[PDB]
């Protein structure tokens, strides 16, 4: 019976795809507590047009009425600077998400890291507008050469210094490493960060999905429904994402890269799409690691005040007043999600128990 | 046409499973070049009596007459040195494997490789009888306590100093440290062979598959035909691993630890089976290999000579004098290997180019 009073939470890092799987999705963004949603382009294809844009934004707050949403396009050479200006001055986006080319999900269309120069030009005009870079931060991987080889295990580590130039050459560009996996990212964040003394002056933050704060490589060893990008690393990896989530410090916050993909699509015996459904018991998860950590004093700084300052959430805009609100009511999280027609989701930590629960409270 | 003669090739670590199954692995273990085959006994049950380790290897025999068949016992509970001492002296096994349970496919009989103890009156018996400990070594993962954890990438290198305690409780004893997949297992291998002369002076051998001398993690991160235990490790483990397997010394020799499933054994979004299967191109894999390195002249003692001389394997146990010629016709692997009934296996590198094919020649001696 015990309660939580989380106010208007935000998760900075949502997939929703189209269709008959975004009309099952969508309405999960609120049944696992989330207010605010920052929505991922990589759609097939990437959302790259104001149009395109402007549809799909629509689309989601039909399907939601009461879900605050923020869009992004995806990084890609179909952009110019004119675009950008004009789709930030019609609030239609809140920044670009950079994918390197064929490390996950629809990143065939995605850049090439190590020639980030070409989109200075992007880049320049997102600053200029207070948009938000996303950086999928894994170099693409290679065994050959001059270099130490890259693999799925150091492929986020390969790209700090890629981060480092970027908020080097754009001191005042709002940059987001999303879903770190690694002690080495987190130790680099921290060190971006060290004379930030309140949260506003944080210019590069990191975002934390919920699966990376349970697993490691032992969990989708044989479990494609746990293989994700980047993949889980090592306990020491885990550890440390798990201490930064609860630090309480204002360049770390909530972004589950909640993935849904069709169960078929991850029982493949070769080409197993990567990514793992926590939409629809999102808050829960989370409060189930703050819990453990003794921590929960921090948890509303990690699911809502964190990401409302990075990404300037104005009360203007939030579709709904409405706070979230955790109690403490144990739940079995299903075996399947499904919207009783051809989909069939297979949710993070199926069958597990968690500890709390969330409503909502008005006003 | 370029040609090597390979001779009578051994592959020391085989799986051909039962029914349906053993019949179509085990005429492959020919068409894949190799003339002598060691038989894994996780079955289900293990293969623990004598009884059934005899009628297995009269059903292989029956499906593949040409082919020599070294058998084995699986480590278990019910395991006694008298059966060690009665298997052997029939001439039943050649040796014992042994699984850490939980570790890989049909190892939850396996052991606890952190107390060995209770098993070594087994080990005593074996080294009586100048039997071969097999051993998937690995350790079982462990999150939980206050001690290192261990999870698939370091559990090789965690089990290394149980491996150096039973050479040194044992030190008769032949012992394999099978599959090795990292740099760490090399280099132990290479320093317990310190002061070996010839191939007669190893004790403690190391065999190689074809997929570890190829794949590395990212192979297998979303394919999981690709997946198999000790699963394949980073790019510095695989460098070593293969200038192991073309170093021509002797401790190191093929064993392809084919592991052949069903399809529909991989599609799987949890729980997805441990296992390549490379039976049906063994020795055109290692060729690849052999060749891209340029030490093709080191290939017959990777995949004939090593193995032949650790298990002493005599000309009058051999099922066939037939020699395996490697010959260089280049050949396109299919996408699925079939047996037209129920089974569908998908083959190691499904679908690629090898730039050699293998045949079989008779002595005419
Ligand atoms: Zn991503
Ligand atoms: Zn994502
Ligand atoms: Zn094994
Ligand atoms: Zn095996």
């Amino acid at each position: 019976v015990q309660e939580i009073d989380l106010g208007l939470t935000c998760d900075m890092h949502v997939h929703v795809r189209e269709g008959a799987m975004c009309e099952l999705v969508t309405p999960k963004i609120r049944d696992g507590g989330v207010s605010i949603a920052y929505i991922m382009p990589n759609l097939q294809p990437p959302i790259t047009t104001l149009d395109r844009v402007i549809e799909y934004k629509k689309t989601l707050q039909k399907l939601a009425p009461k879900t605050t949403f923020l869009m992004s396009f995806y990084l890609s050479k179909d952009l110019t600077p004119d675009l950008i200006h004009e789709a930030a001055q019609q609030h239609a986006i809140r920044g670009v998400k950079c994918y390197p080319a064929g490390v996950t999900t629809n990143s065939a269309a995605g850049v090439d890291p190590n020639d980030f120069s070409a989109f200075y030009p992007i880049f320049k005009a997102m600053q200029e507008e207070n948009l938000v870079l996303n950086l999928h931060g894994e170099k693409p991987s290679v065994h050959d050469g001059d270099k130490e080889p890259i693999h799925v295990l150091n492929a986020e580590e390969a790209f700090l210094p890629a981060l480092k130039k970027l908020h080097n050459d754009f001191p005042n560009l709002k940059i987001i490493l999303e879903h770190c996996t690694s002690e080495s990212a987190i130790k680099t964040i921290e060190d971006i960060n060290k004379n930030v003394k309140k949260a506003t002056d944080v210019k590069v933050a990191a975002t934390l999905t919920a699966h990376h704060l349970f697993l490691t490589i032992d969990d989708w060893a044989g479990n494609p429904v746990n293989f994700c990008k980047p993949v889980a690393k090592l306990p020491n990896d885990k550890k440390a994402l798990v201490k930064a989530a609860v630090s309480g410090k204002p360049y770390f916050f909530f972004g589950s890269d909640s993935a849904p993909h069709p169960v078929q699509n991850k029982a493949n015996y070769e080409g197993v799409c990567a990514g793992v459904y926590s939409q629809s018991f999102a808050i829960p998860y989370i409060a189930q690691v703050f819990e453990e950590q003794n921590a929960l004093e921090n948890l509303k700084g990690f699911v809502s005040d964190f990401g409302i300052s990075f990404y300037e959430v104005k009360d203007s805009e939030v579709a709904s007043s409405d706070k979230a609100i955790l109690f403490k009511k144990e739940q079995v999280i299903p075996q399947v999600i499904s919207d009783g027609k051809d989909i069939s989701i297979i949710p993070f930590k199926a069958g597990d128990k968690l500890s709390w629960s969330v409503r909502w409270e008005p006003r």
